[PDB]
């Protein structure tokens, strides 16, 4: 127990490393396909120029942009991360939202129900006779399902 927070930290300068060179891995991935990508597409307008000139200046725009695109490469990560951050935050505030409000009907629900089962029964024990107990748990029934089905419509 007096360890396991040293033994935590460690694991974690290591972790720490490790899910670095994996992110650095990805971002690396992405960015030869793209490289590669851009790199098709100046051939193919290499192959279709007329001109030395304009088969130079292909050249040298795919040049500035394989430059552009290596420059933006850690911005990229960085906004997936984002992304991912307000999403994951977005879904636990409206989950949260959604977990309140289907319990305040609920709640709601069960009041009502509760207090007509409580004027019906408190109608019941003052019965005479039969007649009115009879009349008594018909109208009770009645009102129940009126209440349920009034919110299952709602």
């Amino acid at each position: 127990g007096s360890k396991a927070g040293l033994d935590q930290e460690i694991q974690e300068h290591v972790k720490k490393e490790t899910s670095s060179e994996e992110n650095t891995q990805k971002v690396d991935e992405h960015y030869a396909n793209s490289l590669q990508n851009l790199a098709q597409k100046s051939l193919e307008e290499l192959d279709k120029a007329t001109t030395n000139e304009q088969a130079t200046q292909v050249k040298n725009q795919f040049l500035e942009n394989a430059q552009k695109l290596k420059e933006i490469q850690p911005l990229i990560k960085e906004t997936n991360v984002k992304l991912y951050k307000a999403m994951s935050e977005s879904l636990e505030q409206v989950e949260k939202e959604l977990k309140h409000n289907s319990e305040a009907n609920l709640e709601d629900l069960v009041a009502k129900s509760k207090e007509i089962v409580r004027e019906y029964e408190g109608k019941l024990n003052q019965s005479k006779n039969l007649p009115e107990l009879k009349q008594l748990e018909e109208e009770a029934h009645s009102k129940l399902k009126q209440v349920v089905e009034d919110f299952r419509k709602k």
